[PDB]
């Protein structure tokens, strides 16, 4: 399927132990998409102070449509030293490993895949 329904755990920024998913825009895209496929991906909401405790490259959801059964449809963006790897929404969050981490929430979302 072109798209599927995921609920990702939102994370607390300061829990998170795996701080990003790579070293290149590429790594960090290929492994949030297997991380998403795996159901080992959590979100972080981006607020002031957030992005600068993760790692580089960064790897978004964003908002890619104004969503079905509840799921915001989404797609994946990285961002390397203010450059940005596709084009797309408002930024829903940051994407992370999720390795047990106790989550605040859950985000549903429709993922482009």
């Amino acid at each position: 399927k072109t798209h599927v329904q995921l609920s990702l755990p939102v994370l607390q920024v300061r829990d998170v132990l795996v701080r990003g998913f790579g070293d290149s825009v590429e790594e960090v895209l290929s492994e949030a998409r297997q991380h998403l496929k795996d159901g080992t991906c959590g979100l972080v909401e981006v607020e002031k102070g957030v992005l600068p405790q993760l790692e580089q490259p960064y790897v978004f959801i964003k908002r890619s449509d104004a969503a079905p059964h509840g799921h915001v449809m989404v797609e994946l963006v990285a961002e390397l030293e203010g450059i940005q790897y596709g084009r797309s929404g408002e930024t829903l969050g940051v994407l992370v490993p999720h390795v047990g981490e106790i989550p605040v929430a859950y985000r549903k979302v429709l993922l482009r895949k």
